[PDB]
C-alpha cells in the first residue's frame, strides 16, 4: 500500500528473454499456421468468430515497438493465438495437433524461464 512495498523482482531481463522464447515459437516446425495473421479476406467465419485475432509476426512487432508494459500481457498474447486456434480448429486437424503442441512448448520455456 501507500510507502509499503513487497521486494524488487528483476525485470531488467524479461524483454531479452520474451524475444529469445519467442525465436524459439518462430522456428519451430509447428509454427506454420501462426506465423502470419490469418486472412481475413480469405478465411470464411474467421472475422466474425475470433474476435480478437493474433499471430506471432504480429506479437514480433509489438514486442519491438515497447507495446508490451510487462511479460505477463505478452504471455497473455501468445496464450491468445493458441485460444484463437482451439476456438476455429479441430483437435484432430493437422492445425489443432499443432497448436496444443506448441502451446506446451511455450508453457515449458516460460515456467523453465520465468517461475
Amino acid at each position: 500500500s501507500m510507502s509499503v512495498k513487497k521486494p524488487k523482482r528483476d525485470d531488467s531481463k524479461d524483454l531479452a528473454l520474451c524475444s529469445m522464447i519467442l525465436t524459439e515459437m518462430e522456428t519451430h516446425e509447428d509454427a506454420w499456421p501462426f506465423l502470419l495473421p490469418v486472412n481475413l479476406k480469405l478465411v470464411p467465419g474467421y472475422k466474425k468468430v475470433i474476435k480478437k485475432p493474433m499471430d506471432f509476426s504480429t506479437i514480433r512487432e509489438k514486442l519491438s515497438s515497447g507495446q508490451y508494459p510487462n511479460l505477463e500481457t505478452f504471455a497473455l498474447d501468445v496464450r491468445l493465438v493458441f485460444d484463437n486456434c482451439e476456438t476455429f480448429n479441430e483437435d484432430d486437424s493437422d492445425i489443432g495437433r499443432a497448436g496444443h503442441n506448441m502451446r506446451k512448448y511455450f508453457e515449458k520455456k516460460w515456467t523453465d524461464t520465468f517461475k
